[PDB]
């Protein structure tokens, strides 16, 4: 019965138009407004031919007619659908030279959707499981669409590639961004380089179905091929034109390719990330990906593209219930607020009060105002460094870390509070989005650790065989999903070799107004500072095992070798740049013995009355005197190299962390390597700075104050092994980058016990060691014995602690 299904005029079941009777029939007709309706062909239909109107084509002449359906040579002709196809185990055509690669957004896929459901989505499925897939991927801050599109396809932060949220104000071109339309399209908002003009620039052609900036003429150029926004397009249809794309001319055949769809991130936004209907989306969206899965498939390239499957951020469950209001903080709400879980606030009167609107009292006004607020309001340099959420003038001053699946609003007429929201910290479990991964170079049934979507930029050039822009991904980080890495990292170079910081005698007369009546013979005392050959070398061994930082700033420093610790101390800081030691499990001490150092020359060192009275600041110690075996050893640490000005109420988390945390993470961990040092980072943009930049000092010295304390613990990941015989791979890091502030009211705590806040602000802190370089100029792990890439895993590693 062929003969024209829904057709006019020409036994039962061709007929009709209906134009309804009782009976249509039913029988023949139904497997086929199919053709019209679904992006899939049926037996009923296998090798019939074009019909007038239809989205897909079965049959006949469509293997070269280049249109039939994804499912159609295995639901209609007969082979191994892929889907039901084992994993296994082989190339692209001739017309295709190099691999394509595919890169494929979920807007709103968290992570925990894949673990939890991923039965219900067979064809992620079998792509996981013979794919190469991470447990999750890391967003950035905040986490919302266009923050992690671009940055996903630039390499780059949101402060750096300036599109730093969906709504957002510049003061310096005095205007408005909105994805609610124009002028988002003005290029003056997209900094850097997506992934689709370095494949213009260097020779390639980029095609994108749907992405944020495709639209946009960034740097005065379009991707080769791009889509007008469409929300309503079928999610099919997007995978058919897609498809259509890599039957073009090899010529004109796109190497590069994005797809995208808005779920389930609409569906989790209106009911929630646990909801049926939630399930429901990511059931099309499996489907979404079946299709291009066959019609890789159909065609012969399912083994040579490669494809990225991944989204920009999770999803929370949000609700009515969970809000705080400006009002209950604001006697006067009186100023522009950006609302939800990434909240900012600035001026209402714009460009004009801009700066001099005062950022720092509407954070103290936020402050500490109800004994649990379930926000906390920062200014955006004293946001945790992890985030990199401060150096551009479109991130406002006043920023607002809201509680998972809570919300941050000004008023009581708060009406978005229903359903799921995103935006959070990217810490949360709930933001992680997905990370999968099918083709050559990428292995096959391999699962990797979780890795920040930064990192995806220089992947896909690699994949590209393209050379990336300057970006903020670690290149060859991920050499670990590669068959064949394209990219090869290369150690640093040192660029400030150590300088000698000698042996000299005692000053006559000391005025450095250090006493410590408790020694007897000095000179003797001061000999332990000078270590033969030997002891240097057990010393270089216990408490640098990893290697020496190298020092890629520009700096005068030298090495001081004492038995317990090692610091390269530089003259330009009057401090050590950084200081390492071993504490071995296991394991009332501190500053009533101080003197200064005669390896150090008097002009380039702090002196115990430099740390006058009147004073909010003290030494610290870099090597705490708390973790040596009195009484000579001791004084290897009472000594002016090894202090640091402190803020006393800084002091006296630090003071916390040796006496009491070190100590159980050390015993916890079978020891530990501190190595822990100063950060000087003025103008807040996450790298270090020319000297000339501190802007704060011990007053009445040249003392500079540290923005941030930064310190490494590393150990190994077996229990068993210490730090000094844990093979590299297996190598455990723990790194902070602490604020170096004058009070704790971050911590909401200018008051007793020390007792759960100093281990909660601490665990917001937490950096990956990549960070801790970037503040300091440093390089870690030189000498591990390993495949540097792999070196690379361990330094983008970033520590997340469940509340713990
Ligand atoms: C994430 O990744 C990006 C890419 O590496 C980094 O962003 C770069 O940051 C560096 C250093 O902050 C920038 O280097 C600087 O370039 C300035 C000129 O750049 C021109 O072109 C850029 C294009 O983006 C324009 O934005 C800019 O307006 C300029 O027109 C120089 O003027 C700077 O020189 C300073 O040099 C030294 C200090 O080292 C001093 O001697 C000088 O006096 C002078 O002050 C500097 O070289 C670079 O431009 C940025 N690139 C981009 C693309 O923005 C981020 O740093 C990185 N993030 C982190 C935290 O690592
Ligand atoms: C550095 O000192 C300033 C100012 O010190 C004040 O004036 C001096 C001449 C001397 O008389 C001191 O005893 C005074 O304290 C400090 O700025 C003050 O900080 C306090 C508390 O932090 C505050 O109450 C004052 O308003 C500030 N300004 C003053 C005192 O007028 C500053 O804190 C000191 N910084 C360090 C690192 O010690
Ligand atoms: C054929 O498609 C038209 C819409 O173009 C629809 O109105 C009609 O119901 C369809 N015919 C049948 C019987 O499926
Ligand atoms: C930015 O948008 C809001 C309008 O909702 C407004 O407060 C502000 O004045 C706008 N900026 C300008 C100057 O257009
Ligand atoms: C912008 O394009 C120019 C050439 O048109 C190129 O030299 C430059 O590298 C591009 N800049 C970015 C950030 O892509
Ligand atoms: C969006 O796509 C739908 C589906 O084809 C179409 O009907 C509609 O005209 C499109 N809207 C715009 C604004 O182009
Ligand atoms: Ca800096
Ligand atoms: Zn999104
Ligand atoms: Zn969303």
């Amino acid at each position: 019965c062929r003969n024209r299904c829904n057709e006019t005029f020409s036994y039962c079941s061709c007929d009709n138009k209906c134009t309804e009777r009782k009976a249509c029939c039913w029988d023949y007709q139904d497997i086929c407004v199919l053709p019209t309706q679904s992006w899939s062909c049926n037996k009923l239909r296998c090798g019939e031919k074009r019909m007038a109107n239809v989205l897909c084509s079965c049959s006949e002449d469509c293997l070269t007619k280049k249109d039939c359906c994804t499912d159609y040579k295995s639901i209609c002709k007969r082979e191994t659908s892929w889907l039901k196809d084992q994993c296994a185990s082989s190339q692209c055509p001739e017309g295709f030279d190099q691999s394509p690669l595919i890169l494929f957004s979920m807007d709103g896929f968290r992570a925990e959707y894949l673990e939890t459901w991923d039965t219900l989505m067979p064809n992620i499925n079998k792509l996981k499981t013979c794919g190469t897939h991470a447990k999750y991927m890391r967003a950035v801050y905040p986490t919302k669409t266009f923050v992690n599109h671009y940055t996903i396809v630039t390499g780059l932060y949101a402060e750096t590639h300036g599109i730093i949220d969906n709504n957002m104000y510049d003061v310096k071109l005095n205007q408005n961004f909105s994805l609610s339309g124009s002028n988002m399209r003005n290029a003056a908002w997209w900094g850097g380089q997506p992934i689709w003009h370095t494949a213009s620039y260097q020779g390639l052609k980029a095609a994108t179905y749907f992405w944020p900036g495709s639209e946009v003429k960034i740097n005065g150029s379009y991707p080769t091929i791009y889509k007008v926004y469409n929300k309503s397009t079928p999610f099919e249809a997007r995978v058919m034109e897609v498809l259509k794309w890599l039957d073009l001319p090899k010529a004109k055949r796109p190497d590069f390719s994005t797809l995208y769809i808005e779920e389930p991130d609409t569906t989790g936004h209106k009911f929630g990330p646990v909801s049926g209907q939630v399930i429901k989306s990511l059931q099309m969206a499996d489907r979404t990906l079946g299709m291009l899965m066959e019609g890789l498939k159909q065609r012969n390239l399912h083994n040579c593209v490669n494809l990225i499957l991944l989204a920009d951020h999770g999803m929370e469950a949000i609700s009515c219930n969970r809000l705080e209001y400006m009002t209950d903080y604001f006697n006067t709400v009186d100023f522009f607020m950006y609302e939800g879980a990434a909240p900012r606030i600035r001026s209402k009167n714009v460009p004009k009060d801009f700066y001099t609107f005062d950022s720092e009292a509407i954070v103290k006004k936020l402050t500490c105002r109800k004994p649990k607020q379930h926000f906390k309001a920062y200014l955006a340099k004293d946001l945790p460094k992890r985030l990199h959420f401060a150096n551009n003038i479109r991130i406002d001053k006043v920023n607002l870390m809201v509680d998972r699946q809570w919300l941050a609003v000004r008023n009581k007429k708060y009406k978005y509070c229903s359903g799921g929201t995103h935006g959070y910290d990217n810490e949360f479990k709930s933001m992680e989005a997905i990370f999968l991964a099918h083709g050559p170079g990428f292995k096959e049934k391999t699962e990797v650790t979780s890795f920040e979507n930064i990192e995806v930029y220089n992947l896909m050039c690699d994949l590209l065989k393209l050379k990336p822009a300057p970006n903020n991904g670690t290149h060859g980080s991920l050499n670990h999903l590669l068959k064949n890495p394209f990219y090869n990292p290369s150690p640093a170079k040192e660029q400030s070799p150590p300088l000698y910081c000698l042996f000299g005698p005692v000053p006559s007369p000391d005025v450095s107004g250090c006493k410590c009546s408790s020694i007897t013979d000095l000179e003797a005392v001061n000999q332990r500072l000078n270590l033969i050959d030997q002891a240097k070398m057990q010393s270089e061994a216990d408490n640098l095992p990893y290697g020496r930082p190298h020092v890629l700033q520009h700096s005068k420093y030298c090495l001081l070798h004492q038995t317990k610790y090692i610091s390269a101390y530089s003259q330009d800081i009057l401090m050590p740049l950084w200081n390492s030691y071993t504490i071995s499990k296991s394991l009332p001490s501190a500053s009533d013995c101080l003197r200064l150092d005669v390896r150090i020359p008097t002009v380039q060192s702090q002196t115990c009355s430099n740390y006058q009275p009147d004073l909010a600041i003290t030494p610290g110690f870099l090597y705490p005197p708390d973790f040596s075996s009195s009484g000579p050893e001791q004084y290897d640490a009472l000594i002016t190299s090894n202090i640091v000005p402190m803020y006393k109420e800084f002091a006296r988390l630090w003071n916390y962390f040796h006496s009491t945390l070190l100590p159980k993470y050390a015993t916890e961990r079978n020891g530990l390597n501190v190595i822990s040092g100063p950060i000087f980072d003025y103008n807040y943009d996450g790298h270090f700075d020319p000297y000339d930049t501190i802007d704060q000092y011990v007053n009445n010295t040249k003392i500079p104050i540290p923005t941030h304390y930064f310190v490494v613990l590393t150990s190994c990941e077996n229990s068993t092994k210490t730090p000094l015989n844990c093979p590299p791979g297996s190598l455990k890091v723990l790194s902070f980058i602490l604020p170096h502030r004058p009070d704790n009211s971050e911590s909401c705590a200018d008051k007793s016990p020390d007792n759960l806040w100093v281990e909660e602000r601490m665990q917001t802190h937490t950096a990956r060691v990549r960070d801790v370089e970037l503040l300091t100029g440093l390089d870690f792990y030189s000498a591990l014995k390993q495949p540097l890439s792999e070196t690379l895993r361990l330094k983008t590693f970033l520590p997340i602690f469940i509340n713990s």
